[PDB]
């Protein structure tokens, strides 16, 4: 759960991660980053690597949902409903075997680049309160994905 503070914070930063390209460019950096450092993950994805065009492409996705959930914050039911539907939907996603502990690392690749992208504005309030939500909006989706 978010509070009041840390809501206004991820909605107010969003405008900033998300520039003029939805933030498709820290989608690209987040997958990139990840795929580089866990090699492993590639064939979860379904992916031949790093390389792959399709990792642009689905991190665009990503930042593009993040953004809805982002403008649904208010409304935590309304943002965990969704995010299960999105979840219910990686059941038959890539290896078709996306497990729970995956989550967590792709967290911090996500945080790490949004921070590249905003540099000092993703301070640290700004930095709880985004792993905050990354944690309420992977936790919804899980749940759909172990429903
Ligand atoms: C490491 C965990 C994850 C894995 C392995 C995974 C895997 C995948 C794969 C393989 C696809 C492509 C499906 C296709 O070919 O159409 C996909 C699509 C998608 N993923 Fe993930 N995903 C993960 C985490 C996330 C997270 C955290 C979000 C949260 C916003 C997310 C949101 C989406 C969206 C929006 C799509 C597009 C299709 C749809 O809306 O259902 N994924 N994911
Ligand atoms: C998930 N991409």
């Amino acid at each position: 759960g978010l509070s009041a503070a840390q809501r206004q914070v991820v909605a107010s930063t969003w405008k900033d991660i998300a520039g003029s390209d939805n933030g498709a460019g820290v989608g690209k950096e987040c997958f990139t980053k990840f795929l580089s450092a866990h090699h492993d993950m590639a064939a979860v994805f379904g992916f031949s690597g790093a390389s792959d065009p399709g990792v642009a492409d689905l991190g665009a996705k990503v930042l593009a949902q993040i953004g809805v959930a982002v403008s649904h914050l208010g409304d935590e039911g309304k943002m965990v409903a969704e995010m299960k539907a999105v979840g219910v939907r990686h059941k038959g996603y890539g290896n078709k075997h996306i497990k729970a502990e995956y989550f967590e690392p792709l967290g911090a690749s996500l945080l790490s680049a949004m921070e590249h992208r905003i540099g000092g504005k993703m301070n640290a309030a700004a930095k709880d309160a985004w792993a905050a939500a990354y944690a309420d909006i992977s936790g919804a989706l899980i749940s759909g994905l172990q429903s």
